[PDB]
Order: C-alpha cells, then sequence, then structure tokens
C-alpha cells in the first residue's frame, strides 16, 4: 500500500548502483558505469506491509547544484553511502547530511548511514568512527557489500523503518499540536 521515497546519496565510486541494482535485480554489477540519474521501483514487504520503494539512483558528482536540491527536497528518506576504503567519502558525509537540512529547513530527516564495500582488505575507515558518526546524528548504521549482498536488504528496510518512525513523531511532532 504505502509509497516511500528512497534516495541513494554519496561521492564518486562508493558502490551507490551496485547496492540499488542488488537490491532489485538480484545481482552484482561489476562494471563501473557512472551515473546520471537512475530511477528504480521495487515492491517489498516490510513488518507485514507491502512498501512500493520508489528509489533514486544519484550521480556521485552534480555538475547543477539545482539538480541536487531537487532530489534533496522530494526525498522521504537518504542512504548516505560511503566506501570503507574511502576517506573523503566518508567526510563527504557530514557535507549531505547538511544540505540536505538546509533544504529541508527541518533538523529531522530520516537516513541511514552505510558503508560499503565492507568486503574489502582496504579498509581505512573504522567501524567505530562511522559507528559514532551515526550516533551523533541519530540514525543507524549499516555495514554492507554489494558484491556479497551483506547487508543490502537490511539497509534499504531500516531506512523504511527510519521512514515511518519520522511520520509517527511527524503527527506527534512536536510542540505544535500533534496527537498522542
Ligand atoms: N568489492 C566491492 N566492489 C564494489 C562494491 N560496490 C561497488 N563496487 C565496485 O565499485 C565500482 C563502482 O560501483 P558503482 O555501484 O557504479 O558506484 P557508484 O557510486 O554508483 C558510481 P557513480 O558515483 O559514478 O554513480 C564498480 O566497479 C563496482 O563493481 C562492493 O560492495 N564491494
Ligand atoms: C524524477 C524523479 N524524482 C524522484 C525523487 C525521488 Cl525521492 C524518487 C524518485 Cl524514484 C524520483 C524520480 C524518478 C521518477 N520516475
Ligand atoms: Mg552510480
Ligand atoms: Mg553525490
Amino acid at each position: 500500500s504505502t509509497e516511500y521515497k528512497l534516495v541513494v546519496v554519496g561521492a564518486d565510486g562508493v558502490g551507490k548502483s551496485a547496492l540499488t541494482i542488488q537490491l532489485i535485480q538480484n545481482h552484482f554489477v561489476d562494471e563501473y558505469d557512472p551515473t546520471i540519474e537512475d530511477s528504480y521501483r521495487k515492491q517489498v514487504v516490510i513488518d507485514g506491509e507491502t512498501c512500493l520503494l520508489d528509489i533514486l539512483d544519484t550521480a556521485g558528482q552534480e555538475e547543477y547544484s539545482a539538480m541536487r536540491d531537487q532530489y534533496m527536497r522530494t526525498g522521504e528518506g537518504f542512504l548516505c553511502v560511503f566506501a570503507i576504503n574511502n576517506t573523503k567519502s566518508f567526510e563527504d558525509i557530514h557535507h549531505y547530511r547538511e544540505q540536505i537540512k538546509r533544504v529541508k529547513d527541518s533538523e529531522d530527516v530520516p537516513m541511514v548511514l552505510v558503508g560499503n564495500k565492507c568486503d574489502l582488505p582496504s579498509r581505512t575507515v573504522d567501524t567505530k568512527q562511522a559507528q559514532d558518526l551515526a550516533r551523533s546524528y541519530g540514525i543507524p548504521f549499516i555495514e554492507t557489500s554489494a558484491k556479497t549482498r551483506q547487508g543490502v536488504d537490511d539497509a534499504f528496510y531500516t531506512l523504511v523503518r527510519e521512514i515511518r518512525k519520522h511520520k509517527e513523531k511527524m503527527s506527534k511532532d512536536g510542540k505544535k499540536k500533534k496527537k498522542k
């Protein structure tokens, strides 16, 4: 029944597409084909609810700011992807969260922090530093591999769950009403 708008964001090459395609098509894309923008639809059942997932897969780097602003306005939930062997991509997470909060003019935006490529031996970003970042934001953290598929379903489902909690909150939130 319910429709969720998920936006996958992150630096160049972190595996945004591979994750999405693992979720949708159940196979690992070995090729590196830079994204402009891709729109996907998946129907899953989560906690006994049929969810229509509208997933936007975004570019590592947008040439026009206005194109970034557009998906930051529309997205209900954001999957914030870094690669565990890419320190810069991890540092970029802060900037994505800030721009999203600016654009939403809001402190509460459902997000999940995703550390991808956990199958690699080339780690430069420690689980702990990533856990601590998520804890600071008040969001879930999940490590994944689009190659092995570890954590993939979980990352997306958790995001859906975060959106639900925010809707629940939003209703009762927070000083200007609100219900229950
Ligand atoms: N070992 C490993 N490789 C991965 C993983 N995810 C993606 N890759 C590889 O990294 C490269 C980039 O993957 P891709 O999913 O296209 O990244 P992207 O962030 O979507 C690229 P863009 O930002 O240009 O859209 C590909 O060669 C892909 O096979 C992973 O979990 N583990
Ligand atoms: C054009 C556009 N804007 C979006 C914003 C979100 Cl949050 C999710 C999606 Cl799937 C889209 C699409 C693709 C529509 N086919
Ligand atoms: Mg891509
Ligand atoms: Mg990007």
